[PDB]
């Protein structure tokens, strides 16, 4: 994936999820890094982790050099919260995350791959359609109509367990993200 993009990762890092998972996360989200041409004049990348609050990891406005943002992904510490606060982190993206104050280009559209393995804990409500949303749904425990109404026109991408996420996943959401639309 080689596009003008600014593209969003938020991960879940509740107890719920757990360390091990968490990490399995993480390192998904380092391959996909990896695979997609980040760079000052295509790929930008947000890092956002939640549960009974939101942290921005690596804001849009920070260095947008490969090395940069991966290296601060490998800081990322588990927060391990005592909640799923899913609304809370879209609120993010909406209201912080993608404003061009907070380093979003303005004629750059918007992707964002959320990861997540439980159902919400609070009320969500709508993004506007200009943030586009890929949930990732991961494990038995997804609430998967949840996710198709915040995915919405995106089909929630739904992995088996956590384990599988670093070696499926990175496939699916280059060709999402490249293409502009998933398979079949
Ligand atoms: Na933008």
């Amino acid at each position: 994936c080689s596009m003008v993009l600014d593209v969003a990762f938020v991960l879940e890092g509740s107890d719920k999820i757990g360390e091990a998972d968490f990490n399995r996360s993480k390192e998904f989200m380092e391959e996909v890094i990896q695979r997609m041409d980040v760079g000052q004049d295509s790929i930008h990348v947000t890092v956002l982790q939640y549960s009974y609050m939101v942290t921005v990891e690596y804001p849009f406005s920070e260095a947008q050099s490969k090395g940069d943002i991966l290296q601060r992904v490998r800081e990322i510490r588990y927060q391990g919260g005592n909640r799923t606060n899913t609304g809370l982190a879209l609120r993010y993206l909406s209201d912080h995350s993608f404003l061009v104050s907070q380093g979003a280009r303005e004629q750059a559209p918007n992707l964002v791959y959320m990861v997540t393995g439980n159902p919400a804990s609070d009320e969500i409500k709508r993004l506007p359609g200009d943030i586009q949303v890929v949930p990732i749904g991961v494990g038995p425990n997804a609430n998967v109509q949840e996710l198709e109404r915040i995915g919405w026109p995106n089909a929630p991408i739904l992995i088996q367990d956590f384990e599988t996420l670093p070696r499926e996943a990175p496939d699916l959401v280059l060709q999402r993200c490249s293409s502009g639309e998933g398979l079949e």
